[PDB]
């Protein structure tokens, strides 16, 4: 019933189960990350200057992915913007509750935002790839060790030239234990920016244009929160 005894027992069946257990929490109603809506930070971006500056550029084909994205709240609202959206998430307990959450959206109704059960680790990237991804409260759901791959699909996932947008949540400090794990800056960084081969600065896959403090964070995420703005480089 309280939030620490739902964490301690989603925590429990992730130990015997594994990523099944999402499916697992979803079934059983143990959703306590689920907010309803999005968090302020992504519209506040997507409504400043440089949001406004991407959005207005977008290609008419213009792709979105929200892997993770739960009750698709963060689908929707890149839908709306006139994205062609996908969000998608392991669970299809998620999945056909976001159908539902989101079943009177115009752009649900004209196909224009889809969400499908997906593994974001194996589904088939299109061809074309993804203008602009999405990423809040996925990075911190999953074991530190699966950590390089997820640098490694998105660096995949995004064309050249795309952008990816952390909303890197929650920044716990040396908190151990997950999900939802501690993460910060520096760790979505050394994923994205992948080997170094031989010791090379950072800075290979994806420039950091964007390292902001939000300033409309949501009360419990005052002091916990960074939007950060990624563009996919390597032509
Ligand atoms: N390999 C994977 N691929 C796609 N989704 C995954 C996944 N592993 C876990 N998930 C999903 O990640 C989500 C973590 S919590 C849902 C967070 C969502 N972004 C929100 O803000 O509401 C769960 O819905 C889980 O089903
Ligand atoms: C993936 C994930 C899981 C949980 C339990 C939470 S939360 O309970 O702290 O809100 C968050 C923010 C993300
Ligand atoms: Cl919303
Ligand atoms: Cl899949
Ligand atoms: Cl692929």
């Amino acid at each position: 019933a309280t939030r620490d005894e739902k964490i301690t027992y989603l925590r429990k069946i992730i130990g015997d189960k594994g990523s099944d257990a999402w499916d697992v929490a979803w079934q059983e109603g143990v959703t306590p990350w689920d907010q309803g809506k999005i968090q302020p930070p992504l519209r506040d971006f997507i409504e400043s200057n440089d949001g406004k500056a991407l959005v207005n550029k977008k290609s008419d084909n213009a792709r979105v992915l929200v892997p993770g994205c739960g009750k698709g709240y963060d689908a929707a609202y890149f839908a709306s913007l006139g994205y062609e959206t996908l969000g998608a998430d392991l669970s299809s307990t998620a999945i056909e509750k976001a159908k539902e959450f989101w079943a009177e959206s115009p752009e649900l109704k004209s196909g224009k935002l889809s969400f499908q059960t997906l593994d974001f680790f194996k589904f088939e990237v299109p061809e074309a790839k993804y203008d602009l991804v999405y990423d809040y409260t996925f990075f911190c759901a999953l074991p530190p060790d699966l950590r390089a791959p997820w640098g490694a699909r998105m660096r995949e996932l995004v064309r050249p030239g795309g952008t990816l947008i952390t909303l890197v949540y929650p920044i716990d400090g040396a908190r151990s234990g997950g999900p939802p794990y501690s993460i910060d800056v520096q760790k979505v960084t050394d994923a994205l920016q992948g080997s170094e081969e031989g010791s090379a600065e950072p800075g290979k896959y994806w420039t950091k244009v964007l390292d902001i403090v939000p300033q409309t964070s949501s009360p419990d995420h005052v002091g916990r929160e960074r939007l950060v703005v990624w563009e996919r480089i390597n032509k």
